[PDB]
């Protein structure tokens, strides 16, 4: 078994030539050489066994990842573990090996208006067909864009997703939300659980307002300045807007805010498109319900170049309890790759 840093990583046979990358959230990652097709891949070793909510998460992710095939999401290729449920005590997922991912090109890199076109097509495209398995990310953003040298943009870490669930929306005001602040929708600090598709294209409006800039346009440095940010450019929320807000906390939270009046794009952003601001816009609108939609956001005049239906394809099948239990749930789900 070769180590990386005194950690166990085995993954020989098939998979030599190891190199360190991170660790991650959770768990170690090395790049490897794959001796049965000859091109260098990536591969995390995840140990979730012990808790219940890191073995969802490797189980919501492998079952997902396995479901979906579509050039703009990442792929597993090969899962290695242990013959038994018994002797299984990790578990390495091998994917594609990508030069690099969105939030690093970002910090050393300025993007042409051609690339931030085609990586917001791509980025919206494999939304299209996660959206249309009835499935929400739920944590887009730089780091889960992965990126190779050809720039084809695949979307990663389905660690969060959730199968979407619009009736069940609704929760109470500050209800604590584990995805990354800087892309999290108003509405989570409002009134949402983030169980509706809209939740996802703030994120992807988000991630366009940073390609325009190299900078995250909301760095919130905490639950209720996320929400002085977005509200410091969009302005105060409108009354119509404010009436679609039910609970009482959180519209009275809004009613105490002094009025900000709306900074206009093309101010935070002189150098970009009109047509992308006017997507941007569309995906940056506060109300969840008028916020454009994936198919809408495709069809939008900034991604004319692109727009194809015929080749944004949707998912066949779209979806849809202790520790011990899920572990036997992923060691079913990855019995495919075991040799037989």
């Amino acid at each position: 078994p070769e180590m990386v840093r005194g950690q166990v990583f085995d993954v020989g046979p098939r998979y030599t030539n190891l190199s360190y990358i991170g660790e991650g959230a959770y768990g170690m990652v090395c790049s490897a050489y794959d001796n049965v097709n000859k091109v260098r891949v990536a591969i995390k070793k995840i140990s979730p066994f012990e808790h219940q909510t890191y073995c969802q998460r490797t189980l919501r992710e492998i079952k997902i990842l396995l479901r979906f095939r579509h050039e703009n999401i990442i792929g597993i290729n090969d899962i290695i573990r242990a013959p038994t449920i018994e002797q299984m005590k990790d578990v390495y997922i091998v994917q594609d090996l990508m030069e690099t991912d969105l939030y690093k090109l970002l910090k050393t890199q300025h993007l042409s208006n051609d690339h931030i076109c085609y990586f917001l097509y791509q980025i919206l495209r494999g939304l299209k067909y996660i959206h249309s398995a009835n499935v929400l990310h739920r944590d887009l953003k730089p780091s889960n864009l992965l990126l190779n040298t050809t720039c084809d943009l695949k979307i990663c870490d389905f660690g969060l997703a959730r199968v979407a669930d619009p009736d069940h929306d609704h929760t109470g005001f500050l209800t604590e939300y584990v995805a990354t602040r800087w892309y999290r929708a108003p509405e989570i600090m409002l009134n949402s659980k983030g169980y509706t598709k809209s939740i996802d294209i703030w994120s992807v409006g988000c991630i366009l307002a940073e390609m325009l800039s190299n900078r995250p346009i909301f760095p919130g440095k905490h639950y209720l300045d996320q929400l002085n940010h977005i509200l410091g450019i969009l302005g105060s929320p409108s009354q119509e807007d404010l009436n679609c807000i039910i609970n009482l906390k959180a519209r009275n939270y809004l009613l105490s805010l002094p009025h900000k009046n709306k900074v206009p794009w093309n101010r935070l952003f002189p150098n970009a498109d009109s047509k992308a601001l006017d997507l941007l816009d569309k995906m940056l609108t506060f109300n969840p319900h008028k916020r454009i939609e994936v198919e809408q956001a495709l069809a939008h005049p900034y991604l004319e170049q692109y727009y194809d239906p015929s080749d944004e394809p949707i998912a066949e099948a779209p979806f849809k309890l202790p520790k011990e239990k899920l572990k036997e749930l992923i060691f079913e789900e990855t019995a495919r790759f075991q040799p037989g």
